[PDB]
């Protein structure tokens, strides 16, 4: 779904940068891409070299990934991205998911995370409220972070407005190119 | 020996604390045993960063040696009393980032001090948390779990922890980090 420019690229700036460490390279699934949040987030991780890994609802949507260059387009109203991911890596998985999926997509997607893997959570506590995390599932340093920006904006305005300023920089100077 | 073990503690707290666990000034970081090696370092890094420290030991005289290094608080690593303490002393707030090392019970009433946004940071073998699980519901607030194995993670990625491991001494060799004894 949409999103203002600022709330999608806040999310997904702090999302694939801070939390998620993604570098050069590295493996990066992008659930929901053509929405606001996962647009900012195909667009970061054009800047930052990784290769880019992503699912969409309709043929339409998933027409207009496979038109951005990316590695694999999968669709987000299922669970087969993940063994479609296991086949084209070999069993290696990926490095970061960006996840707004509900339900076995968020097993599913621990479960297909590399090794140093960061799975980042978006979906509201509604989302996972009931579910449990099995922690041997996290035990190759792998990690589970929730991002609420929401909240984060609360608690931390001045942060966020520095940041804000940090990415449009980016902008500015020809780094980031927001697709 | 040496050499290597102060690298590997060295490591383990900087990764885990700058790389992971992003901590920044002021915010409150929970050292368990941190007379250890991993814990000192972690102590000598939270003071070079300005950090609020909340430690635990587990005899009286280890406790007695952190309290002198000046920390907010010192606990019992034996018990899990750390959670309703530290509770009480931050007027309810938890801490911001929580480097774990204690086994059993300590996990999930560390993960449930986390403030929002809160990190916790696990660093045992996986035969500690082997069957244990988590709500997820606890990480609501943007929180987050991460395990870190610097033993694999040093056998997956040897080239980035030896330029991580001479960036820290570089650090150290220049007096912008003061190793604690
Ligand atoms: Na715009
Ligand atoms: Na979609
Ligand atoms: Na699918
Ligand atoms: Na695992
Ligand atoms: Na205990
Ligand atoms: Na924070
Ligand atoms: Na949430």
């Amino acid at each position: 779904e949409a999103a203002t420019f600022g709330v999608a690229y806040l999310t997904a700036w702090h999302s694939l940068c801070e939390v998620g460490r993604l570098s050069p390279g590295e493996r990066v699934l992008i659930h929901s891409a053509t929405g606001g949040v996962g647009m900012a987030a195909v667009s970061i991780a054009k800047m930052i070299g990784a290769r880019i890994y992503t699912t969409a609802g309709s043929d339409a949507k998933r027409e207009m990934l496979s038109r951005l260059g990316v590695e694999y387009v999968g669709d987000s109203r299922s669970v087969d991205f993940a063994d479609e991911i296991l086949e084209l890596t070999d069993g290696y998985g990926v490095d970061v998911v960006l996840n707004s999926l509900a339900g076995e997509a968020i097993q599913r997607g621990v479960q297909i995370l590399a090794p140093g893997g960061r799975f980042i959570e978006l979906g509201k506590k509604d989302v996972y409220a009931d579910a449990s995390l099995g922690l041997a599932a996290l035990a190759k340093s792998a990690s589970f972070s929730v991002v609420d920006l929401d909240l984060n904006l609360k608690l931390q305005p001045a942060r966020y407005r520095q940041l804000l300023q940090h990415i449009l920089q980016h902008v500015a100077d020809g780094k980031l190119e927001v697709l």
